[PDB]
C-alpha cells in the first residue's frame, strides 16, 4: 500500500477507557492494570471490557495510523461511532458502529456479523489501518509482512463521526499483559 502518507497523530481519550486500563503519560500506549485505577466513573467509560478511544474525531478524508500488538494473545483494533454502546455486553460488528478485527485463542478475525476468518501467514507485530470516509473503506496491513492487506471493510455506512478504537484484552492467562503502542510516523 501507499496509505503512509496519510499518516495522522492518534491519542487516547482517558475519559473513554476501562476503569482497569493504564495510560501513558504521552497517550500513545495502553495496557490492562491488575486492578481498579482509582479513577470515577463516567457515562463515556466501556464498563464491561478493556477498551478505550482515540481522542481524534473523522467526518471525512483519508486518515492511516499503527500499532504495535507485539507478544499479544488477545485485542481488538479498527474505528467506531462515536456513538457506539458504552456499558453492558455488544458485539463488535458494523450493525452496532464498529469495523474491528482481533486476534483470540490464535486466530485473526474480522468483525462482521457472523466473524470472518482471516488468513495471516506471518504473525503481525504492528497493524496499519486506514480510513477513506468518502469512499465507505476500512483496510487493515500487515506492517510486519511488507504492508500486505489483511482485511478491507467496503460499502462501509459510517453514519457518524469516527473515533479510533483498541481493546487490549483481559489477561486471564497471564500471557496478554503487554500494551497497545501507537507507533512514531
Ligand atoms: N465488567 C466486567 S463484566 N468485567 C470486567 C471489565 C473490566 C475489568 C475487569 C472486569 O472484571 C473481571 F475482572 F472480572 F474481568
Amino acid at each position: 500500500h501507499h496509505h503512509h502518507h496519510h499518516m495522522v497523530h492518534i491519542t487516547l481519550d482517558r475519559n473513554t477507557a476501562n476503569s482497569w486500563l493504564i495510560i501513558s503519560k504521552d497517550r500513545r500506549q495502553v495496557r490492562m492494570g491488575d486492578t481498579h485505577q482509582n479513577v470515577s466513573d463516567n457515562k463515556e467509560r466501556f464498563s464491561n471490557y478493556p477498551m478505550v478511544l482515540g481522542a481524534q474525531r473523522f467526518s471525512s478524508g483519508k486518515m492511516y495510523w499503527e500499532v504495535d500488538v507485539t507478544q499479544k494473545e488477545a485485542w481488538d483494533l479498527g474505528v467506531c461511532r462515536d456513538s457506539v454502546q458504552r456499558k453492558g455486553q455488544f458485539s463488535l460488528s458494523p450493525e452496532n458502529g464498529f469495523w474491528t478485527i482481533w486476534l483470540w485463542q490464535d486466530s485473526y478475525e474480522a468483525g462482521t456479523s457472523p466473524q470472518t476468518t482471516l488468513h495471516i501467514q506471518v504473525p503481525p507485530c504492528q497493524i496499519g489501518i486506514f480510513v477513506d470516509y468518502e469512499a465507505g473503506v476500512v483496510s487493515f496491513y500487515n506492517i510486519t509482512d511488507h504492508g500486505s492487506l489483511i482485511y478491507t471493510f467496503s460499502e462501509c455506512v459510517f453514519a457518524g463521526p469516527l473515533r479510533p478504537f483498541f481493546n487490549v484484552g483481559f489477561n486471564y492467562s497471564g500471557g496478554n499483559a503487554a500494551p497497545l503502542k501507537l507507533c512514531p510516523l
